[PDB]
C-alpha cells in the first residue's frame, strides 16, 4: 500500500457539511463513501443526499442516529438521489425517493472491515474513502484544531465519520461539523499506538460500500 494517501488530491472529495443540531452523522458518514466510490468508478464528483438517507433508511432512528452501514445497504438495494436533488432539511420526514425520479446513482454491495486491525482498515482506506466511528464527546477533540491528534479520548464510540486519507503516523478523517471545526473540517488522528481501539476507538467499526 501507499505511503500517503489523500482522496481529495484525486478530486474525489466534495466540500465539508455542517449537520447541524440533528443526529445525522450516520448519513453524512455514509455519503462521503458514496460520493468516493462513485467518482472512483465513474469520473464524476456530485453531492448526494443525506436527507433521502434520514428519510428512507428503515433500520435507523431518523435524527436520533444511525447506522452508516444500513444507509449503504439501503443505497447497494434501491440508490441515491443527488443532494441538490433532495436537499438537508435537518429534521427527518417522510420517505420521498419515488417524487425525485430515477435515481442519480446506485451501488452493489456493502463491506466491513475486521476491527481493532489498523492495517485492514489501513487497506481499505487505499482502495476508498471508508465509514469509521469514533468518541466525539470528549472536550479535546471538540477543540482539535490541528497537528496529529493523541487525545485524550476514550473508546467509547459515539460519533460516524469518514476517513479519506493516512500517512505514516495518522489517518485523515473528514468530520461533519463545518469547516470552522478542526483542520478545515478534518482532523489527522494518531495511528500506531499499543492501544487495540485506535485511538478514540477509531478501530471499533468501519464499512465501506462496493461497486462494480
Ligand atoms: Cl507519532
Amino acid at each position: 500500500i501507499p505511503e500517503y494517501v489523500d482522496w481529495r488530491q484525486k478530486g474525489a472529495v466534495t466540500p465539508v457539511k455542517n449537520q447541524g443540531s440533528c443526529g445525522s452523522c450516520w448519513a453524512f458518514s455514509a455519503v462521503v463513501t458514496i460520493e468516493g466510490i462513485i467518482k472512483i468508478r465513474t469520473g464524476n464528483l456530485n453531492e448526494y443526499s443525506e436527507q433521502e438517507l434520514l428519510d428512507c433508511d428503515r433500520r435507523s432512528y431518523g435524527c436520533n442516529g444511525g447506522y452508516p452501514w444500513s444507509a449503504l445497504q439501503l443505497v447497494a438495494q434501491y440508490g441515491i438521489h443527488y443532494r441538490n436533488t433532495y436537499p438537508y432539511e435537518g429534521v427527518q420526514r417522510y420517505c420521498r425517493s419515488r417524487e425525485k425520479g430515477p435515481y442519480a446513482a446506485k451501488t452493489d454491495g456493502v463491506r466491513q472491515v475486521q476491527p481493532y486491525n489498523e492495517g485492514a482498515l489501513l487497506y481499505s482506506i487505499a482502495n476508498q474513502p471508508v465509514s469509521v466511528v469514533l468518541e466525539a464527546a470528549g472536550k479535546d477533540f471538540q477543540l482539535y484544531r490541528g497537528g496529529i491528534f493523541v487525545g485524550p479520548c476514550g473508546n467509547k464510540v459515539d460519533h460516524a465519520v469518514a476517513a479519506v486519507g493516512y500517512g505514516p503516523n495518522y489517518i485523515l478523517i473528514k468530520n461533519s461539523w463545518g469547516t470552522g471545526w478542526g483542520e478545515n473540517g478534518y482532523i489527522r488522528i494518531k495511528r500506531g499506538t499499543g492501544n487495540s481501539y485506535g485511538v478514540c476507538g477509531l478501530y471499533t467499526s468501519s464499512f465501506y460500500p462496493v461497486k462494480n
